[PDB]
């Protein structure tokens, strides 16, 4: 019987794909969730790989149902999400996250956790920071849930882009100017990048 | 010309060619949980060709749960988080394999309902050895430290272990080859049709 756990190399070959994390960041209504859902469809369906999205829906009322909006809780929220994305990446799955993650330190913390060697290997796992970029005016014109309106009326306290800052990434792996660009083209810009790094199986 | 709705379990199941579920190991320190987890993961990924992942002390205690100490509020939290992570894995159509002592019936029960509450299968595996067997293995000298009071509230010595009354799989993991134990688990999984067809 095997006494040593599967190595990244054995798992990579046996699962026939690599593991990495795709981290979307951008204003509310920039389209993070929209790109994540379609990106996941193509990866699993079109590319035949294991990919899984982490977002408010499966995190907020589960793993992080105990976190509020305090500085401490906001940091812990990001920390936990990052550790989880890392576990999926370590299992040779492609984790896709779509949290506003407004602060540079939010993404730095997630990147660092991924970029540090894993128990056994000499390297970490790829962390692909995708800036889903739209001017605030574009986000406000979308405002599907009315959040911006309620943000400009204090109904919502400190809202990214309105009463709290969004710190734009200077050097994201993928910068998607997600406006006046069809969703299919934006998702393609992402998949095309992944292919240039050979992060995906043939096709 | 794009998907507005996220992949459904049914579709992810078709596309991934496997079901997702959580195999929860529970038992005393040195009962053999990691050994079983490692070999089980090898067999599921290699021989059965599926996506499975072990959640053990290694990748959890120093990462996601590094902030957790030992107050009971902490041991409950440790278990709760692990259960939620296992569920996400099952939801992704992966077979999560967790190996934590998880001494309290309450925690395992809470973990289970998190899954069964349509829903994900939760296969509770009791990796059972009487305490004298675990204490004679004591590969890391933890039992010796517990006996000397160097480690307090040590499961099975100075803290309780609530054995599962009706676990899906009961492994009498003593004077038993690891291969036979893993086979017991995998065979149970096939009786439930949880795995794709065996490779020819
Ligand atoms: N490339 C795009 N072109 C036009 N509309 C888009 C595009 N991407 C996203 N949207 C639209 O913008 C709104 C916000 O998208 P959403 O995914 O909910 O954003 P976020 O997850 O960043 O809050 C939705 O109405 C969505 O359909
Ligand atoms: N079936 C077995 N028979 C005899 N020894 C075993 C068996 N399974 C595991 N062990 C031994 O027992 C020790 C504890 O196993 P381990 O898997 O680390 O336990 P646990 O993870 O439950 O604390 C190890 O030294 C291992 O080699
Ligand atoms: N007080 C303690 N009780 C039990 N295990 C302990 C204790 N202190 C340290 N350990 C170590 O931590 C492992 C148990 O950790 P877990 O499996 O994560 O336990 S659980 O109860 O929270 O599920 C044991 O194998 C042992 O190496």
């Amino acid at each position: 019987f095997h006494a040593s756990a599967l190595t990244r190399s054995e798992r990579t070959e046996l699962r026939n794909q690599r593991g990495l994390t795709i981290w979307l960041t951008g204003l509310s209504a920039s389209g993070k969730s929209t790109l994540a859902v379609e990106l996941e469809h193509q990866l699993v369906r079109d590319r035949r790989v294991h990919a899984y999205r982490l977002d408010g829906d499966n995190i907020r009322f589960g793993l992080n149902k105990d976190l509020g909006f305090s500085e401490a809780d906001r940091n812990e929220n990001i920390r936990r999400i990052a550790e989880v994305a890392k576990l999926f990446a370590d299992s040779n799955s492609i984790a896709i996250t779509s949290f506003i993650s407004p602060y540079r330190k939010d993404r730095d913390t997630a990147r660092q956790l991924h970029e540090v060697a894993t128990p056994g290997e000499e390297t970490g796992l790829p962390f692909v920071e995708v800036y889903v970029d739209v001017p605030v005016e574009v986000a406000e014109q979308r405002d599907p849930k009315g959040l911006y309106k309620k943000a400009r009326e204090g109904v919502i306290k400190e809202f990214t882009g309105i009463s709290a800052p969004y710190e734009a990434p200077a050097n994201p792996e993928v910068h998607v100017k997600n406006y006046e660009l069809p969703v299919q083209d934006a998702v393609k810009q992402i998949i095309d990048y992944l292919d240039t790094k050979g992060y995906l199986p043939a096709k």
